[PDB]
């Protein structure tokens, strides 16, 4: 009855998410080129999340460690099927959400490899009044170095199949929090695949259950 249909809670929605790049020439003619993209402008299936605990960290910040916080109905699984055929662009990722109480969010993405945190990032954004309710806008932040450069490896492989070999120990943890409160809102895992291109890129959203 109160099972989630889009990713977010009643306390934060996510409004759009993208990674992308925008070649050198964007500056002429204005095109950019989506990564991954979800843009949220029946309850969704469920994964349990005992399954992917070994896919990302442990210890603390881990998976089980939050979900052990709570609240469970704020834990999302994208499976992302990323396109990867598209140099010296512009390497980005925007976010957004919205909510109906104003706050201040950490958001700290985590990237990795094997289980094993790689890098992190973490943002804050006071929200923003706007229609009612409250927008949170971290628009256009550079992908981190390591990303790009693992996507420019990853583009080259001679094999499909070689990259989602590869992908199957590639994972991001995103963690969102009220700053003040400490209290989390969002936390979403996400797992890769490439898409054949032709496809662009797709996903699929559960919700991750225990
Ligand atoms: O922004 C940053 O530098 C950043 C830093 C730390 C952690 N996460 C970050 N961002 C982020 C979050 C989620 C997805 C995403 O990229 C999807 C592209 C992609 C990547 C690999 C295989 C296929 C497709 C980027």
């Amino acid at each position: 009855a109160w099972q989630a249909r889009g990713l977010g809670t009643a306390r934060l929605q996510l409004v759009e998410f993208s990674a992308f790049v925008e070649p050198p020439d964007a500056v002429d003619s204005y095109q950019r080129h989506l990564f991954v993209h979800i843009s949220q402008h029946p309850p969704l299936e469920s994964v349990d999340v005992r399954q992917i605990y070994d896919k990302f960290p442990e210890k603390k910040g881990g998976l089980r460690e939050l979900y052990d916080r709570g609240p469970p109905h704020a834990f999302f699984l994208v499976k992302f099927w990323a396109d990867l055929n598209w140099s010296g662009g512009f390497y980005g990722v925007s976010s957004q959400y919205e909510s109906l109480e104003h706050m201040t969010l950490t958001c700290s993405s985590k990237v990795c490899s094997f289980g094993k945190q790689v890098v992190e990032k973490v943002e804050t954004e006071r929200a923003q009044l706007e229609d009612g309710r409250f927008v949170y806008r971290l628009l256009r932040s550079p992908m981190c170095e390591y990303l790009v450069n693992f996507l420019h490896k990853l583009r080259q492989l001679p094999e499909r199949y070689m990259m989602n070999s590869v992908l199957e120990n590639f994972t991001i943890l995103q963690v969102v929090t009220n700053r003040d409160t400490q209290e989390l809102l969002l936390c979403t895992a996400y797992v890769f695949e490439v898409s054949t291109s032709e496809r662009g890129a797709q996903h699929h959203i559960y919700r991750l259950v225990r």
